[PDB]
C-alpha cells in the first residue's frame, strides 16, 4: 500500500496552502479534510492488512495440513525393482513438498517484513508531511505486534518435518536431502565447463562457413548437365535427422525455462542427464561431417571413385558412432537410446512407458529417413551398375523409372511402419489397462493412415492402365485425407494439449493453468499447426494447375523440413499437459 | 575415486593360501581404516568445538555491547557519537556472525565429505560397519542440528532495529544480511561461445585461403606488394593472440600483474576478450584478402579493399560511441599518447613495457611507409588502362633504403627507448642501468645508419662502399651479443653469481618446470642471432626476386621471442621490487 500512501501524501500536500495564500479558517478546513482522508486511508489499509494476514494464516494452515497428510500417506505406504522405484518417487515427492512448504514460509515471512517496513516508511512520511504522530502509533500497534512475525513455530515445524523425512527415507543421507531441499533450483543452468561451450561455438561456426561455401559452389561451380536430383534423394533424409537433433537441443532448453520437471517423467537418472550444449555439439559434429561429405561428393578431387564411397562412408560413420562399444563419446546415452529402441520394438514383454510412445511418435514424423533408406537400397540393388565412371547416365534410357514406380507396392509398408507400431502399442495399452475410452479412438486415428496410403498407392499404380472410373477412387482418397486431417486436429487440440476445453474461464481457448509466459505463443502455435497439417493440400494445387512432369518431387523436398517443425512445436505443450496426469 | 582405483589395482591372488589369511588381512585393513576414520572424526569434533566456543564468545561480546549501548541510551554531537558507536558495534557483530557462519559451514562440509568418503569406502569394500558407524556417530552430531544461533541473531537484529534504529528494520536486515556466502569470477558462457565461433571461422577461412592460393593463383600478377601490406595486419593479430596467452599465463601463475600495472580492480580486460578481438581481426583480414584476389563483385578495383579494413582499424579505436570495450581502447589510446611524447610526461612501468613491445614490432612501422608511398607516387586512381600494371625500376625506388625515411622509421622505437631512459636517468640520478641502456640502444642507431649508408652508397658506385659494407657485419654482432648479456643478467635476473642449490637459475622461482627455463634460454640465444641467416643466404649470387622472402618468414619469430621474454621480465621485476 506504499503507492496509496504516497498518493494520499501528495494530495494532502497539494491541499495544504501557504500561510498567506489562504485564510486561517480555510486552511483549518483543508487540514481537517486532509486529516479525515488520511484516517480513512489508514483504516482501509489496516483492514486490507488484516485480511491479507488472515488469508496468509489460512493458507499456511492448509499447507501444513496437506504436508501432514502427505507424510502420513508416505509412512503408511512405507509400512505396508518397481517397488524401489515407487518408494524413491514417493520420497522425492515428499522432499519436493517439504521444500515448497519451506519456500512458501520464507516468502510469507519476507512479505510480512516488507509490509511492515512499508507501513513504517508510510508512517514516517505522514509524520514528516502532515506533522501528525498517529502514523507511528499505528505502526507500533500493527507492525511491531504483527502475529505473522511473532509466530516462529512454522520454521521449527518445517525443520522437524525435514529431519523426519531425512531419517525415514534417506536413512541419514543428509547431503541428498539438502540437495533435494536446497533453496536454489532452476535459473542458473548450471553452466558447463567452458570447453563444452567453446566446442559448440567452434562446431556451429564451421557448419555455417561450410554451408556458405556449399551454396556458393553449387550456384557457381556446378554445371547443369547431370541431374543432381538423385543426390538430394540420398542426402535429404540425413539432413532431416541432423536438423531434428538441433531442434531437440532448443527443445530441452524450453523445459528449463518454464521450470516443468521433465527428467522424472522420462525415468532418467536425476544425477546424470544430457544438457542442451551436449546435443548442440553432437549436432555440430554431425553437421560438419555431413557438409564435408557433401562437398567431397560435389567436387571429387580424386578421379578414381566418383560417388560410391562418400554417402556410404558418411552413413557407416554415423552408425558406427551410434553403436560404438567403447566407453567414450556419450556411451551411457547411446546405450540408453539403444535399449529404448529395443524396448519399443520388443513391446509385448514389458510395460509401455512415456518414452516408448514418445519416441514412437517422434519417429512417426521421421518416416522420410526410412523412405530414403529404401531408396538407396532401391537404387543400389536393381538398376545401378557398380562398374562405371562418374555416373553421367541420361534419363532418355528406359532403365529409369524401374523403382520410381511402386512395383510391388513396398513403399506403402515402409511409409506406414510408424503407424503400424503405434497401432500395436495402443492395442497393447488397451489390453493392459482394460479401459477403452482413449485407446480404440487412438487406434482408429492411426488406422486412417493405412487407408490413406493404400488408396494413394492403388491410385498411383492403376492410373496408367486407364479405367476412368478411378475418379471415384480419387474422391475416396481425398475424403479419407480430410477425415484423417480433422481427426488429427481434434485429437491434438482437445486431448494432446487440452486446449479448446469447455472449462476455459477468463483464459479463452486455454486451460485453467498455464506455465508458458505468453498466450500469443499459444495462438501462433495453433495457427502454425493448422496451416501445416494440411500441407499436402497445397501440393495438390500444383497437380491441378501444371502438367510438367516430376514437378511434385521438388515441392515435397521443400515440404520435408516442416513435419519436423510441427513436431518441434508440438513437443513443447505435450509435456505441459502430461505434467497433469500419469501414464 | 582413489579408493575405487587403488583397491581394484591390487588384484589379490584368488588361490594362494587359506581363507584365514585373507580374513585376517581384511580385518587388519578394516581396523586401519576405522582408526583413520576415528582420528578424522576426533579432529573434526575438536574443530567444531573450537568454532562453537568462538561463536559463543562473539555472541556474548555482541550482547554485552548491545546491553551497554541500550543502558547508555536509556540513561547533536552526543547523538552523532552514539550513532557512530552503534554502527561500529553492528559492523563488529556482523563480522563476528559472518566468521561464525563460515566456520560452521566449513565444519558441516568437512563432516559431509568424511561421511561420503566413508560411504564410498564401504560400498567399494562391500562392508556395512563403516556406514553404520558414520550414521551412529558422525550423523548424530548435535552441533549441526542446533540452529538456534541464527534465530537468536535475527531476534537481536530485530530488537536493535526496534530500540535503536526506531523502526528501521529493513536497514538492519540489509546490514546483517549474511547467510549464503560464496563468490567467484566465472567467465560468461557467451564469451566462450563467441571466441569459439571466431576461431572456427578463422581456421576454416585460412584453409580456403591456402587452397585458393595454391590452386587458382597465377604467377603473372604482382604478389609481393600485397604481402608487404598484409604482413602488418598478420603481425597485429598474432601479437594480440600471444598477448591473450600471456595474460592467461600470468593469471594462472598467480603473479599479481594488476597491482604492478596499477589497473582498476577489474583488469579492464580478460584473455577471452583478447581472443575474441583477435578472431574478429583475423576474420576481417581473411575476408579482405579473399576479396582482393578473388575480386568477384562488379568492377570495384582491388586497391580499396585493405583501406576500409585499415580504416576499420582506426575506426575501431577512434569511435566516439560507448561500445566495443570502451574502457580498454581509451586507456590504450592515452597510454600510446603518453609514450610517443617522452619529455613532456613522467615515466611509468606501462610506458616502458609498451615501448619495449613496440621495439620488436618493427615491420608494422615501415609497412605503412611503403603504404603511403605507393598511394602517394605510384597510384593509378583515375583510370584502368595500360598505365604500367607491370613492374620496372622507377616504381620501387621506395622498397629499398635510399633516403633516410626508412632508416628513421626503423629507428623510431629505439629513439623512444633512448629518450625515455635518458629522462629516467635525469629525474632519478642513477648511473648504471640507464647509462648501459643508452649504449645498448645506441648500437641500434649505429647498425641502422651503417646499413643505410651502405645501401645509399652502393647505388652510386663509390669504391669505399666495398669496404664499409665489410664493417657492417661486425657492427651487428657488437650490438647483438650486448643485448643478450642484458636480457639474462638484469632484465631476467638469471645466471646469478651467488647461485645456490638451483643450477643456472635464481633461488626462488614460481613456474613449475626448469625445462621451460632452459628452453627459454636456448630459444633466446637462437633467435637473438637470427640475422646471421639473412646475410648467410644473401652472401652469394642474388636469385631474382628472392630478396624480401627471408624477412617474411623471419618476421613472426621475432614476436615469438617477445612471447617468451615477457614471461620473466614481469616476474623478475615483480619478485625483486615487490
Amino acid at each position: 500500500q506504499y503507492e496509496a500512501f504516497k498518493d494520499m501524501l501528495y494530495s494532502a500536500q497539494d491541499q495544504a496552502p501557504s500561510v498567506e495564500v489562504t485564510d486561517e479558517d480555510t486552511v483549518k478546513r483543508y487540514f481537517a479534510k486532509f486529516e479525515e482522508k488520511f484516517f480513512q486511508t489508514c483504516e482501509k489499509e489496516l483492514a486490507k492488512i488484516n485480511t491479507f494476514y488472515s488469508e496468509k494464516l489460512a493458507e499456511a494452515q492448509r499447507r501444513f495440513a496437506t504436508l501432514q497428510n502427505e507424510l502420513q500417506s508416505s509412512l503408511d505406504a512405507q509400512k505396508e525393482s518397481h517397488e524401489e522405484r515407487v518408494q524413491h518417487r514417493n520420497i522425492k515427492d515428499l522432499k519436493l513438498a517439504f521444500s515448497e512448504f519451506y519456500l512458501s514460509l520464507i516468502l510469507l515471512q519476507n512479505y510480512q517484513n516488507l509490509n511492515f517496513t512499508g507501513f513504517r516508511k508510510i508512517l514516517k512520511k505522514h509524520d514528516k508531511i502532515l506533522e501528525t504522530s498517529r502514523g507511528a502509533d499505528w505502526r507500533v500497534a500493527h507492525v511491531e505486534v504483527a502475529p505473522f512475525y511473532t509466530c516462529k513455530k512454522i520454521n521449527q515445524l518445517i525443520s522437524e518435518t525435514e529431519a523426519v523425512v531425512t531419517n525415514e527415507l534417506e536413512d541419514g543421507d543428509r547431503q541428498k536431502a539438502m540437495k533435494r531441499l536446497r533453496v536454489p533450483p532452476l535459473g542458473a543452468a548450471q553452466p558447463a565447463p567452458a570447453w563444452t561451450t567453446f566446442r559448440v561455438g567452434l562446431f556451429c561456426g564451421i557448419f555455417i562457413v561450410l554451408n556458405i561455401t556449399l551454396v556458393l559452389a553449387a550456384v557457381f561451380k556446378l554445371e547443369t548437365d547431370r541431374s543432381i536430383w538423385p543426390l538430394i534423394r540420398i542426402y535429404r533424409g540425413g539432413f532431416l535427422l541432423i536438423e531434428f537433433l538441433f531442434l531437440l537441443g532448443i527443445n530441452t532448453y524450453g523445459w528449463r525455462q518454464a521450470g516443468v520437471n521433465h527428467v522424472l517423467i522420462f525415468e532418467l537418472n536425476p544425477r546424470s542427464n544430457l544438457s542442451h550444449q551436449h546435443l548442440f555439439e553432437i549436432a555440430g559434429f554431425l553437421g560438419i561431417l555431413w557438409c564435408l561429405s557433401l562437398l567431397a561428393c560435389f567436387f571429387a578431387p580424386i578421379s578414381v571413385i566418383p560417388t560410391y564411397v562418400y554417402p556410404l562412408a558418411l552413413y557407416g560413420f554415423m552408425v558406427f558412432f551410434l553403436i560404438n562399444p567403447t566407453k567414450t563419446f556419450y556411451y551411457k546415452s547411446r546405450f540408453w537410446l539403444l535399449k529404448l529402441l529395443f524396448r519399443v520394438f520388443t513391446a509385448p514383454f514389458h510395460k509401455v512407458g512415456f518414452a516408448d510412445f514418445w519416441l514412437a511418435d517422434q519417429l512417426n514424423s521421421l518416416s522420410v529417413i526410412l523412405m530414403d533408406l529404401e531408396y538407396m537400397i532401391c537404387f543400389y540393388s536393381l538398376e545401378l551398375k557398380w562398374d562405371e565412371s562418374k555416373g553421367l547416365l541420361p534419363n532418355n534410357s528406359e532403365e529409369s523409372g524401374i523403382c520410381h514406380k511402386y512395383t510391388y507396392g513396398v513403399r506403402a509398408i515402409v511409409q506406414c511402419i510408424p503407424a503400424w507400431l503405434r497401432f500395436i502399442q495402443c492395442l497393447r495399452r488397451y489390453r493392459d489397462t482394460k479401459r477403452a475410452f482413449p485407446h480404440l479412438v487412438n487406434a482408429g486415428k492411426y488406422s486412417t493412415t493405412f487407408f490413406m496410403v493404400t488408396f494413394a498407392a492403388l491410385y498411383s499404380t492403376h492410373k496408367e492402365r486407364g479405367h476412368s472410373d478411378t475418379m471415384v477412387f480419387f474422391y475416396l482418397w481425398i475424403v479419407f485425407y480430410i477425415i484423417s486431417s480433422c481427426y488429427t486436429l481434434i485429437w491434438d487440440l482437445k486431448m494432446d494439449w487440452g486446449l479448446f476445453d469447455k472449462n476455459a474461464g477468463e483464459n479463452t481457448f486455454l486451460r485453467e493453468e498455464i506455465v508458458y509466459p505468453q498466450k500469443a505463443y499459444y495462438y501462433c502455435a495453433i495457427i502454425e499447426d493448422v496451416i501445416l497439417r494440411f500441407a499436402w493440400t497445397i501440393q495438390i494445387s500444383i497437380t491441378s494447375t501444371t502438367l510438367l512432369p516430376h514437378s511434385g518431387d521438388i515441392i515435397a523436398t521443400v515440404f520435408a523440413p516442416l513435419e519436423v517443425f510441427r513436431r518441434f512445436v508440438w513437443n513443447f505443450f505435450r509435456l505441459e499437459n502430461e505434467h497433469l496426469n500419469n501414464c
